[PDB]
C-alpha cells in the first residue's frame, strides 16, 4: 500500500541486475524531487512572470551567462529573478557562469571584470569556464577577493586536461559542472559519457556537488514535448549521481521555457526513486575514510537512521549548509530540510541533491535549547505545510550540542504529531 | 591499461565509474549491433554499401509506409550490396509490421506472407500486448516461416504490465520507445527500458532498444550530447541491438549515425563492468541439465580466467551462439556455420560474430569438425580478433548429428 | 600503530577469505572481553572464597543445576555468590546474575518439582531461568505461569535439548527472552555429529533476532582432571564465539572439576581473541540488510549509533538504561565499541550479561532535581569508569544514547563525544 | 524435477542457496541428510591399536585413507610391520592406502635415516617436522634422494616462526599441517584457532593441501563417544577449509579406534554438505590470479559447469593427480572421480579434498581415443558400483586432447545411461 511506491520493491531486491528488473512504471514516487534545476536566463526566461512561472515549475537555480549581454543586461536578469522570488519561502540560487577564453564570430581582464560585478551584485555561485587545474581555480578565488570569499566556484570541465587533472582540480573547488558542449568537441563526443560518469562519481566519493550541463533536452528549444534520447539523458545523469541538471538554450532562447522545467522534474522524481541506494549506500560506506569529525558521524548515523525507519525527512540545523551537505553525500530518500539562518547559504545548498532550505527569520530566543526546538518546529511546520510531513510521520533530527559548538552533533528521533 | 581494464577490475561499482579512462582505448570488436532503417536515404545500392562499412548489421523494412514492390527492391538492394564484398558481413533483414483489437491486421497478414516469400530473418511485430499475439504473428508465418524470428515490439502500457509472457513465447524484445513514450508518460519510458533490458539479459533473449537514439543526425552531421548519452546509457542497461530509423530512412546523413552509433557503443561496451554482472547473471541464472547451457557458462568462466581473445563456436541454428552470449564475456563469440540465415540472425545477439562456411562436408566427422575451427582461427586472426599466442576456448559437440555443443577444449594459437 | 591491533589488518580484509588469511597471532587484543562467561556452581565452586577468584577471572553468571541438590543447597549457593559478590563494593565492583537451571524430565515439561524449584528462584531473587526441555512455545508459557506475578522481570532463556525443539525453534524463539543451545542432552537426542548445525543454525537466528543464544556443556571437558584444555577444546569456545553466541558455559568444569578458576581464565583467554577476530564488516552489513524496516525510535537510534560508532571507532557506546532493552539493541549489531550501560535497577546490570558487549555499571546516586542534570551526571560516572577500567582514553570519540523526555521509555538521542 | 523431489531439501541446499552467509547459518537443517561423498580425507596413526590386520580392513572400511607412521616412536623393523601390516590390509580386500612418515624432528642425523627408511619402502608422503624456513624443507627434499622424487613433503607448522615465515614454506611444499599440539605449547594455546583458520585459508586459496592435526577426538581414546567440543572441532576443521583431518592417539593406542574413524567420516559428511559454497567460490575466484594454465582453466569451467546442473560427478583422466588437485581447489560439491595408472598417485591425491582415486590397470588401446574413452567407462562402472552415480545423473568428463600433451584441456557434459 505504501510500498508498491517510489519504486521499493526494486529498492529490497539483492543485486543491481534484480533491481533493474523490479523497476515498475506503475509504482509512483511519493518523495519531493531533489535533484536541483539550474535555468540558463535568456531572452525567453527573462520576465518576472515568466521567472515566477519557473519557480512554481522546480527551477532552483538561475544561470547567467556572461558570454553575451552587457553588465546592465545581467544586472537587469538579476533584478528579475530576485523580484520573481519576493513576489510570492523558495529562494532561488544565483549563478555567474564567466565567458571564459572563449572564441565566437588564462583568465582574461574581462572575466576579472565580471567576477568584481558578481560580487557587487552578491551572486551565490560561480561556474568557472575552462578550470584545465588548480591554478586556474585559485585566480578566481582571487579576483572574487575578500569580500567573494563566501561564493562557491563551481569548477567547469570543458577539455582534456581538465578532465585529465581532474583530482587536482576537485581537490580545491567547491564542485564541478560536466560541460558537456565544449567537452563533447575538445574530447570525441563518443568520449564525454565516460568523463560524465567518472566525475559524478568522484564527486559523490568526495561528497562535493556535481553538476551535468547542456542539451538535456535541446530539442525543446522548439518542440513541446522532448525526444527518448533527452529523456533518457536527463533519467541517466540522475542516476549517475548528479546534484544538478541544467538547461541551457531550452530556458534561455527557446520557445517551451516553463515546460522544459517542468519535464526535468518530472523525470527527474522518477529516477530519484529508482536509485538503488542499498548498493550505492554500501559503496560510499566502504570506500569513505573512517572519520573524526562528529558532524561525519552524526551525519552517517543519521542516514542509517532515516533508512531503518522510512523516515520522510531528516531535519537539520545548519548556518553555512555544511551540516546538510554531509548528510546529502549518502544520498538518504528522506528529504533533507535544512533549517538556517542565513539566507545565502540557503541559496548555496541548491547545490546539494535532496536538501530543501528554510530560511528562519526570528531573533534569538534567550535560552538555547529553546531556540533550537523553535527552529525544528519551523522545520516541521514548514513540512506539513509544503506536504513533507504527515501526522504519524518519523522524522531524524540532527543539531549541535552547545552554541558555536561548530559541530551539529546529536541526533534525535521523532514522531510528528 | 586498454579497453577499460583498471576500471573492469574494481572492487565496486562506484570504483569502476571512478576509474572509467577516456584515454583507454577500445580495441575489442564492436558487439552490439546496428539496426538501421531503409527508405529514401538509405535504399540505393551504393548507400547501402557505405553503410555496411560503416557497421549496418541488421535492415530494416518499415511496413508503415511503401508497396510490396518498394520493400522488394530494398530487399534486392541490400542482398546486392552484401554479395558485392564475398569483408563479408552477413546483414539480417528484419520486417517491421505496421500493426493497428487485432493481434495482426488484413494487411499485415500480407505483408508477413510477403516477408516469407521473400526470404527475410526477422519480424519486429508492432504493439504486441499478450503472448496470444506473438502465436498470431507465427501462425501468419504458417509451414516455411518457423526459422524467422519474432522480435515483439512493447509500445503500451498493456505490454509492459503483461511482459514476462510476451517475453516466454517471443524470441525477443524491442524497446519500441515511439509509441511508448506516448502511451504512457514519457517521464517513464526510461524504467520501462531498463526493466525489460534486464529481464531480457536475464532470460538470455536479445532485446533492442530502439527510436529516437540520434534523432538530431536526421539534419545536422554531428549528435546532441543526450543523444550520445542515450546510445552509450543503452548498451550499458544490456541491450543487444540498437536501431536507427529517420536518421538512415530519411536523414542527410545516414553512414554518419550509423558510424557514429558504431563509435558509441565501442566505447560503452568496455566500460561494462562484467565482474558484477557476470556473477549477477550466473547468480540470479536457474540450474539447467541442458549439455548446451552447461558447456556454455562453463565456457564463459573459462574465458574470463584466462582473457580470451574470443570464444570459438560451431553453431547450425545459432543457439549455442546465443547461450554463450546471455552471459556477456569480454571475449567475441565467433560462431561458424553452414547456415547462411543463422549467421544473419545470430546478428541479434551482443557480441556473437558469424562467419558462414561453404565447404563439402569432410568424409571423416572429426576432421569436418576441426577444419572449421582452423576456418574461425584464421579468420579471426585476418580481422583482427585473434593474435598468436591469444587463448581461445572451443565449443563444439560430441558425436556427429547429436544436436548438442557439449565439449569445450583452451587452446593457444 | 594501533593498526596493527584487534586484527584490524583482518578486519579491513575486503572478503572473508582475505580476512581469513590475515589473521595474525601477534595481533594482540586490547578490547574488553565481551563474550560473557557462565559457571555452574557445585562443590568445587561454592565457597565464598573460591566465587571470589572466579568473579575475578571473569564469571558473569552463576548456574544453579537444580537436578542435584537440595533448596536447602542452593540457598547456600546464593547466598555465598552474593557475599563474593559484596566483597568487591569502581575498579572492581562486578554485578554477577544469577541463573536457575531447571531439572525437568507427550511429557508435561514442567514436573511438579520443577514448579516447586522455580517458586524457589522467585523467592530468592534469581535473574535467570534456564528452561530444560523446551518443546513448544506452550512449554515457555507454564514456565512463566509457574514464576507467578512477583516473577514477570525474570528472563527466560529455553533450552533445546532434542529434535522438536529444533524444530519448533521459531516458535519457541518468538516467546523467550533467548536460548540456550544445550549440546550434552542434544547430542543424545539427535545423532552426535549433527549437533554443530542445530548449534550454528539457532546462534544465526537469535542474532538475527536480537536474542541472547548460550553454547553450552563439554566446553573445555578435560580440565576437570587437567590444567589445560585439549586442542578441539580451545578450538569449541573459539568457534562458538565466531558463531555468533551471546554466553559460553561451563558445567563440570567449575561444578566439581580440579581447576574451576583456570577454566574461567581459559574461557576468558579464547574468547577475547576471537571476538577480535569477529569479521564485523561483513556482519554488521548481513545483521541491518536482513533486520526488517523498524518504527521504533530505540531501535532506529541504536542501529544509527553502531553505524557512528564503526565510522569513528568510537571506544564506547555510553547508554542510560533502565531495563537492559536499550543495551540490548546496541548488542544485536556487533559493535566493536563496548557498550557501557549506565542503569539503577540491580537487576538490570545484572541481566545484561546475557547480552554479548554490554558492560553494566550500577548508578546509585539520588535523583537530581533537574532531570538533565540527572542524565549528564549518570553519562560522566560512565566516562569515568570507563576510564578508571581502561574502557577509554582521553581524546577517544564515545557515542552516548539517551532519552529526551523524563517519562518515556525511550533512547531516541545519541550523541557524538570526545574524552577530555 | 528430473532429480528427485527430495534433491532440493538434503545436501543442505536450502541453505547453500540463501543469499547471505548469516541467512545460509540460518537455514541450516538437521534434517537434510547428507548424500554426497564424504570427501574430506582421514589421516589414522598407527599403533598397538591400529597394527592388527584385521583391525586395519575395519578402520580402511570406516573411512581412514592415510596412514601415518609415528617415527617419534619406534624402531625402523616396528614401522616396516606396520606398513606391511596397512598394505595387507589394503590387498586382502579397490581403495588405495597412501602412506605417511611422520618425522622425529628435534634436520637430525636420525631423521636422515628415517627418510631414507622411507624412500626404500615405497612411503607416499612426509610430514615434516618443525618446518621453520623454506631451507628447512629443502633439507628434506635432499635427504630423500633422487629416488624419493615423487613423495610428497607436507610441512608441520609447529611454532611461531613457522607461522611467521608461513608463506615462504608454503612456496616449496606440497602441503602443510596444522601440528596443533605442539604449537598450543609454543604460542598461547588461545591463538591457535587464529593460526590453523589463517593457515587453512591460505593453503585454499593457494590450492594445496592442508591437514588439521591432533586431539580432535582425544577422549575417545578411552570413551566410545566423544565430547561436544570434539564433534564441534572436526566439524569446524572441515568448514575452516581443511584437505584432512587426522587421528593421533585415538587409533594408534586407544580402545576405539574404528569409532574414531567412523565418527570422523560422519561429522566430515555433514560439514562438507553445510559448506557455503556460493561465496566460497566467488571469493577463490576473485582473489584468484587469472592463469594461462589450459589445465587451471579447464578446471574451474568444468567446476562451475557441474554446479550449473548438479552434476553427480566429475571424472577426470589424471597422470599425476594435478589436474585433479585443481578441480579439488574450487571444492565441487560433485565427486571429482580421477582415473590414473600410476598406483603412487592414487595414493596421494588423498591429500585434496573431494578426490576419489581409481587405479586403472589395462594397457593402452591402440587409438588414445579409444584408451580416454575406455579410461571413462572405467570410471563411470566404478562410480556407479559404490553409489556416486545413477542412470539419468550429469557427469563431467575431463580429459587431454592429444596423448603427452601434458594439459587437461577438455571438458564434456555427458549423461549417465
Amino acid at each position: 500500500a505504501f510500498f508498491q511506491q517510489q519504486q521499493l520493491p526494486a529498492a529490497m531486491a539483492d543485486t543491481f541486475l534484480e533491481h533493474l528488473c523490479l523497476l515498475d512504471i506503475d509504482s509512483e514516487p511519493v518523495a519531493a524531487r531533489s535533484t536541483s534545476i539550474i535555468a540558463t536566463i535568456g531572452p525567453a526566461s527573462r520576465s518576472v512572470e515568466r521567472l515566477k512561472e519557473m519557480i512554481k515549475a522546480g527551477m532552483n537555480i538561475a544561470r547567467l551567462n556572461f558570454s553575451h549581454g552587457s553588465h546592465e543586461y545581467h544586472a537587469e536578469s538579476i533584478a528579475n529573478v530576485r523580484e520573481a522570488v519576493e513576489s510570492f519561502y523558495r529562494p532561488v540560487a544565483i549563478a555567474l557562469d564567466t565567458k571564459g577564453p572563449e572564441i565566437r564570430t588564462g583568465l582574461s581582464e574581462q572575466d576579472v571584470r565580471d567576477l568584481r560585478f558578481g560580487v557587487e551584485h552578491g551572486v551565490d555561485i560561480v561556474f568557472a569556464s575552462f578550470v584545465r587545474k588548480a591554478s586556474d581555480v585559485a585566480a578566481v578565488r582571487a579576483a572574487l577577493g575578500p569580500e567573494g570569499h563566501g561564493i562557491k566556484i563551481i569548477s567547469k570541465i570543458e577539455n582534456h586536461e581538465g578532465v585529465k587533472r581532474f583530482d587536482e582540480i576537485l581537490e580545491v573547488s567547491d564542485g564541478i559542472m560536466v560541460a558537456r558542449g565544449d567537452l563533447g568537441i575538445e574530447i570525441p563526443a563518443e568520449k564525454v559519457f565516460l568523463a560524465q560518469k567518472m566525475m559524478i562519481g568522484r564527486c559523490n566519493l568526495a561528497g562535493k556537488p556535481v553538476v551535468c550541463a547542456t542539451q538535456m533536452l535541446e530539442s525543446m528549444i522548439t518542440k513541446p514535448r522532448p525526444t527518448r534520447a533527452e529523456t533518457s539523458d536527463v533519467a541517466n545523469a540522475v542516476l549517475d549521481g548528479a546534484d544538478c541538471i541544467m538547461l541551457s538554450g531550452e530556458t534561455a532562447k527557446g520557445n517551451f521555457p516553463v515546460e522544459a522545467v517542468k519535464m526535468q522534474h518530472a523525470i527527474a522524481r522518477e529516477a530519484e526513486a529508482a536509485v538503488y541506494h542499498r548498493q550505492l549506500f554500501e559503496e560510499l560506506r566502504r570506500a569513505a575514510p573512517l572519520s573524526r569529525d562528529p558532524t561525519e558521524v552524526t551525519a552517517i548515523g543519521a542516514v542509517e537512521a532515516a533508512f531503518k525507519c522510512c523516515a520522510a525527512a531528516i531535519i537539520v540545523l545548519t548556518t553555512t549548509g555544511r551540516s546538510a551537505q554531509l548528510l546529502s553525500r549518502y544520498r538518504p530518500r528522506a528529504a533533507v530540510i535544512a533549517v538556517t539562518r542565513s539566507a545565502q547559504a540557503a541559496r548555496q545548498v541548491h547545490l546539494c541533491r535532496g536538501v530543501f532550505p528554510l530560511l528562519y527569520r526570528e531573533p534569538p530566543e534567550a535560552i538555547w535549547a529553546d531556540d533550537v526546538d523553535r527552529r525544528v518546529q519551523f522545520g516541521i511546520e514548514s513540512g506539513k505545510l509544503r506536504g513533507f510531513l504527515r501526522v504519524g510521520d518519523l522524522v531524524i533530527v540532527v543539531t549541535g550540542h552547545r552554541p558555536g559548538s561548530g559541530y551539529t552533533n546529536i541526533m534525535r528521533v521523532l514522531s510528528i504529531s
